[PDB]
């Protein structure tokens, strides 16, 4: 309708994220839930007043939902949405969209043929900063890309085989892919593990060679000793304030696009553009509800029939990228992107 | 003597850079100078009412001279020293040691033949912060070095074949090869060159591969748009307070240091160290005189003998670092280092 009966798979932590979105977004009306956890059944149930259920089998049979959030684990991703499609659901499903890229190409089909969208879920990639640097590269004002520098330094790895490959580096090369605007070509990396304790990679560097000749640096570290929201004025990655309740946008840690002209650097806060002239600071409205690109996104793919810039096949190619990644890092070698 | 009579070779740049240093240092006296350009022997002539001389045949044959502080351009540093050498005078050099391996070799030799010191010039490696760093990688309290992470966004490239790389490169490969402590081993870098009317190289990002293990990340960009001594305390290259007074110590821009139990990231008034508990800044002294590290070094090789750790076969081998660069954005393949 006006608003959306939107019926969500999987209530744990990803939800409770997206949860404060969905509440405080008029076009949005959460009607429906599954899990396998009765508990969480129990939980989602009374909260919302609500029909609830163990599979996503109930929740897609169920005639008032319009479109399912999956926000399950990984492993669950393909099938969930084959069925939501199946039934004649619109899927929103998280970072990363599924562990395979076989997985990719049947979900893209299964949504194609039902003739429902698919969307991926917040990716950082839709925050306000950068959408807004990326309107700055649209306009042309500084001339095109020609180098991207991204790190991020975290504690997600003691936050209470990938693991920040997959979760971390998506939204890191998402951003990427978004504010370049071509095609990833190469990619050349280097994971980190060195905590016995947790034996996973904690951190990596890598280059991303572009079409047209752009080049990125990202690098990524969760071993949590460092915290780069030092120089994001201190505002942490869900926009509250870290600073030694009016939120602030989302970010991903300290980015600097350089094009001809100029640097763009995206805040939480603002856009900082380094120019021709000098400085310039233009600032951003605090995003009234959290994460709301997300809904806009969904909101108008299903309402208004425009294609949703994060599909099915944009996530489909930051994935490859991220594979790409753990088999540099895996090999000795790089990974031409074909 | 307890003071060290200093000639200096080539009266530019590089030499008006260091000069502030050679005055207020007690142990340096400058006794003598050479350039080709006379304005510049009128000059030095005046200033420190001293002999001043056409070539470094000059200044080298001069009996009082105890070691010359080569501040010349690159492609005369090799002659120049083989010269300074063959009259028995120390050798204090400025990045780069010489343009040739070839060239360094026999820079080397010549020196070991004549028996004196050979020293590179105000490498940022000389740093307070950085070798206070490296003393804490050194204590192991921190375990060893996994990642290193470095940039560096300046306005070189409009200060009034590949100049960034030798000049600049120079200077961080250095810091990151004192950090690390152990060989480089592999190199993989991309250039840009995106300034028809500058058409040099102006930025980098750099893979390194160490021996045992840790990595490292080095980006340079010199296009002058952001300046990334913002995150160092608004404090200049050369110590001074950009912001909005006694100096602070030099840098060469944003390092972390990641070490398997915490991140070391050196300041120009500090040293940050993340670890388990909490932040700590131990702070440092206001250098009393700027540079004065470089001092010290040439100080003890001369007066007491004491190997200099920056000597010719260091700076040697961060130019093989340089070339390995070159090399690879150069080809677009890896360089493996011997
Ligand atoms: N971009 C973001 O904001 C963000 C946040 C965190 C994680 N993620 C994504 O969200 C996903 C899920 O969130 P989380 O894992 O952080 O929290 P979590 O593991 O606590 O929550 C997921 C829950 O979904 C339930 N579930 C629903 N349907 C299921 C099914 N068919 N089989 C098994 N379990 C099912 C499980 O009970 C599970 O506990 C992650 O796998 C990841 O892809 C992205
Ligand atoms: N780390 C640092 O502090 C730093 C600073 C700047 C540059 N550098 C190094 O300093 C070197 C020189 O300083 P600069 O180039 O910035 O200033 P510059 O080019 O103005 O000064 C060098 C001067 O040396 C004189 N000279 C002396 N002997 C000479 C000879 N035999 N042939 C020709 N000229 C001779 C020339 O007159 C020349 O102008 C550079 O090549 C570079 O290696 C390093």
């Amino acid at each position: 309708g006006h608003q959306l009966r939107l019926g969500v798979a999987g209530l744990g932590r990803a939800f409770t994220l997206m949860l404060p979105t969905l509440q405080q977004d008029p076009r949005i009306k959460l009607v429906a839930a599954c899990d396998p956890r009765g508990s969480a059944r129990a939980q989602f149930a009374s909260d919302f007043r609500a029909p609830v259920y163990p599979d996503i089998e109930g929740l897609a049979s169920n005639p008032d939902v319009e479109a399912i959030y999956i926000a399950s684990p990984h492993q669950f991703h393909a099938q969930q949405a084959r069925i939501a499609a199946r039934h004649g659901k619109h899927v929103l499903v998280e970072k990363p969209m599924a562990l395979s890229l076989g997985d990719c190409d049947e979900m893209i089909q299964h949504c194609r043929d039902a003739g429902v969208h698919l969307i991926v879920g917040h990716c950082h990639s839709f925050d306000t900063p950068y959408l807004s640097a990326r309107e700055i590269v649209q306009s042309g004002e500084l001339g095109p890309v020609r180098m991207v520098h991204a790190l991020n330094y975290t504690d997600f790895l003691y936050r209470p085989g990938g693991g920040v490959v997959f979760s971390q580096a998506a939204h890191q090369v998402d951003i990427v892919r978004l504010l370049v605007g071509t095609r990833v070509r190469r990619v050349r990396a280097i994971t980190g593990d060195w905590d016995p304790m947790r034996p996973t990679q904690g951190a990596y560097s890598a280059l991303l060679w572009f079409e047209g000749g752009a080049f990125a640096s990202i690098s990524y570290n969760g071993y949590g000793h460092f915290d780069s929201d030092e120089w994001c004025d201190w505002i942490g990655e869900m926009g509250g304030d870290k600073s030694p309740q009016p939120i602030w946008h989302q970010h991903f840690g300290p980015i600097v696009v350089s094009c001809e002209r100029g640097d763009i650097r995206p805040l939480p806060d603002s856009v900082c553009v380094y120019a021709d002239l000098a400085k310039e600071r233009r600032s951003l409205q605090r995003p009234v509800v959290p994460r709301f690109e997300v809904i806009d996104e969904l909101y108008h793919a299903v309402v208004n029939e425009i294609k949703p810039l994060h599909d099915g096949v944009w996530a489909r190619a930051t994935l490859e990228v991220c594979l790409a990644l753990l088999d540099s890092a895996g090999s000795g070698k790089d990974v031409e992107l074909p």
